[PDB]
């Protein structure tokens, strides 16, 4: 009854928004190893207590109003996009406090390289940093981290990145972090087709016993459950082709506010939200 | 791109007060075909929208049936029967307002999921409504087909559907895409079963498949991608429905039961589209 306790009182907190790079605080050893408990949150909240079966098993979250937030500053939009990191890894914290087994962050999509050039070079840049930041502290916590995405155009040293992520963190299972990177639905669903037509080319699969179960096991991370709750920030009313064969049946909920203003409560006040509804027929 | 209101002497529609509700006759348009199609009872007029602020295709969940039935005593089937005049009064109002593309989904891959008492009706609902309706369909410039999956739909409901298409196939004013028995995931599946046959027939090679390749191959290839995609009675979920083409739409959620809608809901969701920023991957 899957929520990590509330934490000691003189646990470490997250994040301190009053330095860039934010500084994740050292946590106390633990008696015989395991994963770390995630600092608190800064207000010191607990998670409410959610029974399993109620929780979404699957949390994909669109990460929007980082520029705006920026511009709403007079600050120019790669100033938003950075203080979205911290909030990242204190919704990964708060993920891990409430017991969500998978959580999809929409990095980076396939149509994002329609914005500005300095604007794109920042984002890949940025993306492949934070990874390299964030992977060693990301394995304490128990989490499993892979790139989820399409390969032309995406620079080869964030997948690299996310490479030596996804083998540092492959054994472990806290919950696992989709960081979607140049991802774009119909572009993940036309590789699965691709991935198909390659094996009925080599006689492997015959195209008549095609079901839906074969594309998803022909999608690059078929290991991905079916998204139970889609989040997106900003006040923005779309699912802009993230998780796209995934999210089929998935509940929305749009928040209001813009991501570098999110935080973890807001994440459990979403989750509490969906936990609570009474169920409909076939859901 | 609106019809200039109605004259306060055009007929009306729906009328309620007996079952199945009459379709009333028009008068003659100026030479041209289509009739100018009748006014809402209420005698409101489209809201005027400009051409590059207007959904070209608006795809609508028609929810709450069988709860605004519950909700008064009455049977599920009895919420279905008071759904029908509102699909036709919606037709209308799309008219009205200029939308040129118009799906509605009428009877998902899930709802087979339902008491056989309730599909069996459906089946033959929605039979006898495409039977009783296409003439009239057809006399406002509505070209109506079936989108949908053909293995457990009952052959007499694709076989109205298709007549209703050949009669209705040069018509113009507006798309209706009557989707029964479909599922997105399904329609995607049967595009790649088709592409798999092509690859097995020597006739594809699997590294020329694109995002196009899967376009061409759906059902119909003609739909555009959906602007609007909305649903009724609160429930915030696309559930499958038109799943390839929505990609990018914007998501409207009114709270209204299917049988309490009406062409003015449809408008009022339509100015809320009107003013939202779409960016597809830009800014
Ligand atoms: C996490 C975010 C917001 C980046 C995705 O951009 P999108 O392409 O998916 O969003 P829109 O352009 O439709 O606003
Ligand atoms: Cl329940």
């Amino acid at each position: 009854f899957p929520q990590l306790p509330p934490a000691p009182d003189d646990y470490p907190t997250f994040p301190d928004t009053s330095t860039w790079p934010v500084v994740f605080p050292e946590l106390p050893a633990a008696p015989y190893g395991g994963p770390c408990r995630p600092p608190q949150h800064t207000s010191k909240a607990a998670a409410p207590r959610i029974p399993a079966d109620r929780l979404p098993n699957h949390v994909a979250i669109v990460m929007d109003g980082n520029g705006r937030w920026a511009t709403q500053r007079g600050l120019a939009r790669t100033e938003g996009h950075k203080m979205g990191e911290a909030v990242v890894i204190d919704i990964a914290c708060g993920a891990i406090e409430l017991g969500i087994k998978w959580l999809s962050l929409y990095a980076f999509s396939t149509e994002n390289w329609k914005r500005s050039p300095e604007e794109v070079r920042f984002l890949m840049g940025f993306n492949r940093d934070v990874v390299r930041r964030r992977r060693d502290t990301l394995k304490k916590l128990g989490v499993r981290i892979r790139w989820v995405g399409s390969r032309p155009r995406l620079w080869r040293s964030v997948i690299n990145e996310l490479a030596v992520a996804e083998e540092m963190t492959k054994s472990n299972d806290v919950i696992t972090i989709n960081y979607c990177v140049n991802y774009g639905g119909r572009t993940e669903i036309t590789e699965a087709t691709r991935e198909i037509a390659r094996e009925v080319a080599a006689g492997r699969l015959n195209p008549e016993r095609i079901t839906e179960s074969t594309i998803a096991r022909h999608l690059q991370r078929p290991d991905i459950p079916d998204v139970d709750l889609f989040l997106r920030t900003s006040g923005e009313q779309r699912s802009s082709n993230f998780m796209l064969w995934q999210a089929a049946y998935a509940e929305y909920i749009f928040q209001d506010k813009l991501w570098p203003d999110y935080d973890r409560r807001d994440l459990w006040a979403a989750c509490e939200e969906y936990a609570s509804r009474t169920r409909r027929f076939g859901s």
